């Protein structure tokens, strides 16, 4: 157990870079080439990638496909992640019907709401809206890893606290508020994205 | 840089709605997941004007960054793709209140064309996309079609004079105008990377 696993930030950088090389059609890449694309010392790259042994190598370079597969494996890309969605409104339902994430390994196995007129209706094929009163019990019983928050800002922090109390490991947050929890959070906010976009549009003017 | 400024702006906006007058770097650090030292470095751009004591003047920074971001301007949008995501964006009303107004939505599906995607918004034939964009002076194109057709839609938008693109398709678009991507699956993937790191 001597050659060390590369640290997370490195692995993620390799992974995204290898992903580009794959889209480009590159089968073999050298450490020197990785050094230039990643702005990272070639000796470090070789040290890192030696973790994968001869399997990682093809010819005078590295097997782009082998490394993409192996690093993805370490990063949980081959894991089937279990999600729940809280909020069965516009956004929640859209996420429940977003089929392509299912291809990629993200499985929504429950969706919850507090509205009696929503509970019991189908949010998506094979997915029935459950009473949010059951959220903690369900997240614990099914070992749910990711909670998607799709409720209005007013109840987002409360929902987030219930999820982490129930053992959620990460949260994807669509509510227009910054949630404060111990677990990692990724936010999606179409308005924030639009503000970034429009700043860049205006910035082009000289 | 744009992404950081908006993160501040969205936060400060919330704090105003919350009624907070002064916020500390530490409180900003918890909400924005950045180093308090980083927040202090960032917000130093606004000088003593941004400061109240050792903390920050919420209203001062909201206004100043709003100024930098051009928040006063109204933007005209169209959505291409009237499926699950496109319908969802069309019905996302708070962005309309923030000055991003969707005035058209398009699809190539006859079952969808003619029907209403949202209140007051009827789905148009995507064949008329360019014509609509030019005639209505549309500034922002939202791409909500599958990855396979996203690049060509982006090309049609750009030829019609679009100024920027918001892209929901899981593919990298190649055009001359600015592009911002929302990729729910990619965001989930980023999240899982951190989950995995924390469980090792």
């Amino acid at each position: 157990e001597k050659i060390p696993k590369p640290v997370s930030k490195r692995l993620v950088s390799y992974y995204m870079c290898l992903e580009r090389l794959l889209d480009e059609g590159v089968e073999v890449v050298s450490s020197e080439e990785l050094a230039r694309r990643l702005d990272l010392k070639a000796s470090q790259i070789r040290k890192d990638l030696s973790y994968f042994g001869e399997f990682g190598k093809r010819g005078v370079g590295y097997n782009v496909e082998h490394l993409y597969d192996a690093i993805g494996e370490i990063l949980g890309v081959k894991k089937e992640w279990k999600l729940v969605v809280v909020g069965a409104g516009n956004i929640g339902r859209a996420v429940a019907n977003y089929t392509v994430m299912k291809e990629k390994g993200f499985r929504i196995i429950g969706i919850f709401d507090s509205d009696p007129s929503k509970i019991g209706k189908e949010a998506a094929p094979g997915l029935t809206v459950s009473d949010v009163s059951e959220l903690e019990k369900f997240v614990e019983e099914h070992g749910v890893e990711i909670g998607v928050i799709a409720v209005p800002a007013e109840h987002a922090q409360e929902i987030a606290e219930r999820l982490e109390k129930a053992g959620i490991k990460g949260i994807l947050n669509f509510a227009p508020v910054k949630i404060k929890v111990s677990v990692p959070v990724e936010n999606i906010d179409i308005t924030a994205s639009l503000r970034v976009l429009t700043f860049e549009i205006v910035r082009r003017n000289s």
